[PDB]
């Protein structure tokens, strides 16, 4: 469901730049064998940027047969016109993902007014439930409090991503939403802080390549050990932020391949292979989480 | 033509958001009459974030079935796979463009070098000029000049859109390119200033609503007549800046709409119609330019 | 002592600039009777900035004779240059102050290394504990967390006034000290999320007007019953962030005048007197939080 | 003088942080020989910060006594309680000094009116031509254009030192202030620009090591001779990004004692001795400049 630790899985791809079936699968039951709460397929850190629509439904749909049940899958389904988000979130109608990430339309930057809209219409042209995705810094567009507490009105708007890392967002918007809207923080190094203002748990990077851990850091946050809960986050610390040292995904699929859950860490243009120096610091993170 | 008044043209819609060629034709005649030195056809004023491939197609050449030969045309091509712009870009090829407008990826957050394969690519399938642009209020990504640099040794990058409004980049971009490179403003507010440091025109929309006036400053502040250029600037500063009192389409289509240039306002979710306040202050600029 | 909801006091003063001992006896008789824990004198509200030395050591001098035993007394004691910080802190030993609140040198933009060592001189030259004050957005300067640890080893400098309103750096500076250094928010909107995610008070303009609410919200805080705090936060906001609709001090002290507790509002230059339309915005925030 | 280059110049010390008189003479005669229209004595960069109001004369008095009626003086006179600028400002009336430098209420934060009458009060309490000099990067607080303007109407308030490196500014204020109006960059790596768009000179850093290149620069912007002053400022610019590579003046005073044109390069706490990477970095770019 939409609580704990819940990972934006990487697109594993193979050395031309297609989905690598082998390799998804192995992290498929490396989620299922870790405690991770949900998958989400083709968000940001599953370059759902660089996939044309059709191949975006194809590593979702692959997602879903291979978790054959055992975890839940939300689809990454934005798009920044209003009627092209609604069709592609119909393609998923009666697909078995138990919901849809929404990305705030970026670049054309709506008022707060059209934000509402645009929401409100992807909502009415569908059952399946929609996480709202506040992610600035990628978009040019801020989706304010305000106009969250308006879009959590609407039957099937559930929850919210809140990648911003400002925190004071967290009881802005609780203070206007009902008590079963789901809070989750979208960035990795200040999401224990983010739940224990109240969040529900995490849509998480670094999931990639501790699952465990995080899935562990967020049990214990919600079951109030927050002392317990931060051990696991400084032992974590340096990938949430090391993870970042090259653009998103570059980082975490490097990371993945030399833990051996992927084949290939191969990604489309514009993100370019991880540098030398990347790489040893990726590294010394990883060896500090204790996983080399 | 890279040079002078460029207008980032208005895409004119019905009632039900499909293209008017009636009212697209009015525009283009318009400019032709006005000494506009080109169009860019499909750009962030055109709404090229929520027309789909085909219907940006058809508007780049229905724009050069009206200009007729009396206007150069300029289309906006960028992507944010390297891929798809390089596949959109072949889809131009022998139309009867003069060059592509072509972003920086928007939402990925792509490295410098990224960056730098990302448009040396594009360039590199086609015979087209492309025209860099820079626009990170948008995109969330900062094209920096060492990186503009790079990209202007390569034959067919041959100008830049500087939209940061940050003037400062055009002498840091001008020392590291040679001197046919050309640089044009895309913040109307700070054009004028843009041109007197050493920039060869100005991609507006501005324009879209005082083609004249913007013709004439630009050819005034070509020959170095500032002193002259700045009255003109400092009656068109009110639209200038109203023009984006509401996101960018909204104010300037309102505008079209009560000048008459244009049958409808309408444009597609998630932009909304123009609220009163917008109204009001913008038909308040048209005055103070002298266009109302 | 330094927990709970420390108030960073008004200088009032009469209509000559002067301050004004009936309205301070006034006000430092409201917090006793109040339940606040403690008092900031000549801090960034009481006016620090304006008053001279001499002036200062008056106003603190006063305070602590009107306190007379029954609540602790903290001085502002900041200076940019770190030889007039120590000679200005000298002038409170043995005064009956206990402690100092001690500013980021403002303006100079020190190093991290300099404002390491300015901070470790003051406190090598007094007996008194020393609580650091970081506001960027008065200073243009950022002490960061790791030179807050590094401070924090000195024997005597003992907490932060952490006024960023950033609550990702009560965990990261946490993890860097011991476990009785405290940590108090500076920013009245933000506080009990700070002290939420573990921190220890607030030095507060708001406790200067609702200074009973101010220290049972604290009280609560300090137990767990963080829904219970919330519901006196709600109750707040508005004057937490409508006591700087014009700059900190000019709000709160025509709410002190508004509701009785001081005999003038006068300020000195450059502070100006509040605007009518200011005072109507902080009169509904008063009516608001059930003050009028 | 209030055109062309004019030097902020270091307050040169000895080991133990007293004005060195005979250092102090070598940078004058120097000035004097090299073409700087004035000297501001006691600016940020003569560390007005960290004198006390007796050495800050001391100083003034000393650098009159030594220019000897041969180059202009202005003294740094600003104060952040409008009363304690005013009583500066009288002890320099008939000293000698040609106007003076006052920067806007640091740390306070004042509102545009209070900007406003600050600076008014300060003007009407003397003969002396006052420069205004906005710094919000040190200040917190940004005089805004309109400001500005209203202050230009006060007959003694005769230019602003704008350091923001904000280019849009000149114009902005230009168009709101007569032609007698001097505007000055306090920003060096953006100069040359700031008097491309209509500047009258420089009030400078890089100046007080390449005085003569600095004042040919300004003089050939002067005469409209941009391309060639940027010959000029291309071989400066890495001085004038890397004497701030560690906090003003630390990186100038070493790079003054390395030209042997001041005996130390000690300065007052909290600035600290240059960092050998930064030693490194300045000399590389004295080198640059020619000057090593
Ligand atoms: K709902
Ligand atoms: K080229
Ligand atoms: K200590
Ligand atoms: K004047």
């Amino acid at each position: 469901m939409f609580t704990g630790s819940i990972v934006a899985i990487v697109t594993p791809m193979d050395e031309k730049g297609n989905v690598c079936r082998a390799s998804l699968k192995k992290l498929i039951d490396y989620h299922v064998a870790s405690g991770t709460s949900a998958i989400v397929s083709v968000g940001t850190t599953g370059e759902w940027a660089t996939l044309n629509h059709d191949e975006h439904a194809d590593v979702v749909m692959m997602t879903l047969d291979l978790a054959d049940g055992r975890i839940p899958v939300i689809a990454g389904t934005g798009a920044n016109a209003t009627a092209e988000a609604i069709s592609l979130t119909q393609r998923f109608n009666d697909s078995g993902i138990v919901g849809c990430l929404t990305v705030t339309p970026y670049y054309n930057r709506p008022s707060q007014e059209g934000l509402y809209q645009h929401f409100k219409a992807i909502a009415e042209h569908t059952d399946l439930p929609q996480i709202l995705y506040n992610v600035p810094s990628r978009t040019g567009c801020d989706l304010l409090p305000e106009t969250v507490g308006r879009l959590a009105k609407v039957k099937n708007i559930i929850g919210i991503k809140e990648a911003t890392g400002n925190l004071t967002r967290v009881n802005q918007i609780k203070e206007l939403v009902s008590d079963d809207f789901v809070l989750l923080s979208g960035d990795d190094a200040s999401a224990l802080d983010f739940m224990q203002l109240g969040g529900h748990g995490v849509i998480s990077v670094t999931a990639n390549v501790a699952a465990r851990d995080m899935a562990q850091m967020c049990k214990l946050a919600a079951e109030g050990h927050f002392a317990e809960a931060r051990v696991i986050n400084q032992r974590l610390m340096p990938l949430h932020n090391k993870l970042f040292v090259e653009p998103n995904p570059i980082p975490v699929k490097w990371a993945c391949k030399e833990l051996g859950l992927v084949a290939t860490d191969t990604l489309r243009l514009p993100m370019t292979p991880i540098t030398d120096s990347g790489r040893e610091t990726v590294r010394a993170a990883l060896k500090h989480a204790g996983l080399l």
